[PDB]
């Protein structure tokens, strides 16, 4: 019938914010079970509306100039389309390296300034996703043998793509990069660690991380997370304590090698309060299990692993003994969690939508863009007429009324504002002589300073 297929992508973007700055080129190529490419790379880009500056740090990195994107790509409600269309194919796994933090984040936000829904994509049609960079970490922790770690220049052990792909001896230049690269990882875990790999790729799946919890033995697990640190190889033993009262998907729970100390004496608004600046800290985090935590029953980590990584187990163990003799723990970090801006490309997650308004979303999608104006339609959720309004303007800005056109105008002026185009011209200006030798950078800054200049 329908083949089970991975699809590897990844973005090039305009910055670090993945609403709030926009894309600038996605890559991807499909892969049969067995990490095999299946037909042939989807390389595309995104021209960025005239309400927009890139962050000059982006550019610096990616190498794509905001003239480049704009000349080459297509609006992000085609941008948003073709992805649409390569991520709801049946049996995908949808997979990245980072991309459920960074990746993954951009693909929801795209998808809900166009109309789309921001979710489905990644779980109807048997679909699902993974990450290869905490399967690296993974592995890293728990079965390092095969693999040459690379460290960075503090020292520490180094999940960097680039990083990893030269320690290992693997090739990595060109737009599809960091895909073959992600592919090249995938590989390398497969033929170098199979039951481990084996065991990651079936534990993305929400159930199967679900059966590890035991909230009423604080039964323990050990997690490998990037929070943890590398400096102790991303690590520790972790205890469910409790669900989270508003997010169904986020268990709560306690990181044991931690000092449980605050978590005993302090109460739940001292307590929200130290965790939310980030004396000793409140060792507390959520786990996200959409999200494809690495998790696995606590003797996964034997004590020669855990002296490998500086981890105190006894210190651990002893801890799991006092949070079960103190329940009343429970109620507590649930109150923690149990507890600004007006622009509408920041409020993706002010909640979901309702059956109705996502029908009528998808009444918006399916018409023609001419005949949006004339649209007889309502909306519920009041996000959806400031998403349509933005995304008439930025996307079908010939099919604006002169009214239209003025309130756009006034959008562009609040943007653009005396002192963001100063301090704008000022960043550009300190990374000219900061990268004064380097004439390829120079080149893209000259690039951005002349497309501020256009824009304004
Ligand atoms: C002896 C062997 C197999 C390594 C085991 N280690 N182990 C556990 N190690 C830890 C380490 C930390 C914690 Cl909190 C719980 C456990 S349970 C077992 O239950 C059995
Ligand atoms: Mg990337």
């Amino acid at each position: 019938k329908q083949q089970s297929t991975f699809l590897f992508h990844d973005y090039e973007t305009f910055g670090t914010h993945p609403a709030l700055d926009r894309p600038a080129q996605f890559a991807a190529i499909r892969t049969d079970s067995e990490f095999n490419v299946i037909g042939e790379p989807e390389v595309f880009y995104c021209k960025p509306a005239d309400d927009y500056l890139p962050q000059p740090g982006a550019v610096l990195i990616t190498g794509i100039t905001p003239q480049e994107a704009r000349a080459k790509g297509e609006n992000e409600a085609a941008f948003a389309a073709r992805i649409h269309s390569l991520f709801t194919v049946p049996k995908t796994c949808i997979l990245g390296y980072n991309n459920v933090r960074f990746d993954d984040e951009v693909t929801r936000n795209i998808f809900y300034r166009n109309f789309y829904d921001p979710y489905a994509w990644s779980w109807q049609h048997d679909n699902s996703r993974w990450d290869l960079l905490d399967v690296m970490r993974a592995c890293y922790a728990l079965r390092p043998e095969g693999i040459n770690w690379p460290e960075n220049d503090d020292g520490l052990p180094s999940f960097r793509l680039e990083h990893l792909t030269k320690a290992n001896g693997i090739e990595h230049s060109d737009a599809m990069a960091d895909v073959y690269a992600t592919i090249a990882m995938a590989k390398l875990v497969k033929t170098r660690q199979p039951r481990l790999f084996d065991y990651l790729f079936t534990h993305r799946n929400k159930h199967k991380l679900m059966a590890l919890i035991d909230v009423p033995q604080m039964k323990p697990l050990v997690h490998v997370s990037g929070m943890f640190g590398a400096w102790r190889g991303n690590t520790s033993w972790v205890a469910p304590l409790a669900w989270h009262p508003e997010n169904r998907n986020a268990v709560i729970m306690v990181d044991l090698a931690g000092d449980i100390s605050p978590l005993l004496e302090l109460d739940s608004d001292t307590l929200r309060e130290r965790l939310y600046t980030a004396n000793a800290a409140v060792p507390v985090k959520l786990v996200h299990i959409n999200k494809c935590p690495v998790l696995a029953q606590a003797n996964t980590l034997r004590p020669e692993d855990a002296d490998r990584l500086g981890i105190n187990r006894q210190h651990c163990l002893d801890n799991l003994k006092i949070l079960r003799e103190n329940p009343q723990v429970r109620e507590k970090v649930v109150a923690i969690f149990a507890e600004p801006s007006d622009n509408v490309d920041a409020q993706l997650y002010n909640g979901f939508f309702s059956d109705a308004d996502r029908a009528a979303m998808k009444i918006v999608l399916e018409t023609e863009p001419r005949n949006l104006p004339a649209l007889d339609i309502t909306f519920v959720d009041k996000r959806i007429e400031k998403l349509l309004f933005n995304y008439r303007a930025r996307n079908f800005p010939g099919t604006l009324d002169y009214a239209e056109q003025q309130r756009w105008l006034e959008h562009r002026r609040q943007v653009f504002t005396p002192e963001f185009l100063q301090g704008y011209a000022d960043e550009l200006q300190m990374l000219v002589q900061q990268y004064a030798d380097d004439k390829e950078k120079v080149a893209l800054l000259k690039a951005l300073w002349q497309y501020a200049d256009e824009i304004v």
